[PDB]
């Protein structure tokens, strides 16, 4: 009940943050992914925005990828499944569907600063992340 709803919330929040490309919210989404990810999942995500072919450098404000959550199943054992679709346009675009398998946990929220808890009250933490076509 409380746990399932709360897991769905954070799993939802993470996917939206991770799979959205929007130049004007990129920094916030980026830092959100970071705060909610393990160091390894963080650097994996961050690699998209590194180098001469970084997404931001390659898309600027001329592209937007919106995310729509279709369903979420926390398998109760640290693995969550998120079915979602992505729409990309050039500033009705192509729409594709996806399945995100997410390893995640909650770390003791007391181990954060207060500021950190405003972003991550439960210590939600994504240990692994993979997204496959459907
Ligand atoms: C083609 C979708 C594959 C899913 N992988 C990712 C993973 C992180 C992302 C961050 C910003 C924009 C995207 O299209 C992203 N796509």
């Amino acid at each position: 009940s409380y746990d399932t709803v709360m897991d769905k919330y954070w799993l939802s929040q993470y996917v939206i943050a991770r799979e959205t490309y929007d130049w004007y919210t990129l920094q916030k989404d980026y830092e959100t992914v970071g705060m909610l990810s393990s160091p390894s999942e963080g650097q994996s995500y961050a690699s998209q925005f590194q180098g001469d072919k970084a997404l931001d450098k390659q898309y600027g404000s001329n592209v937007r990828t919106s995310v729509t959550i279709v369903s979420i199943v926390p398998n109760g054992k640290g693995i969550g499944t998120v079915r979602f679709a992505k729409t990309t346009k050039r500033t009705d675009g192509e729409t594709t569907h996806w399945i995100a398998t997410i390893g995640y946990q909650y770390v003791n929220p007391s181990l954060m600063s207060e500021s950190a808890r405003l972003t991550n009250p439960l210590g939600f933490n994504v240990t692994s992340y993979r997204v496959d076509p459907e």
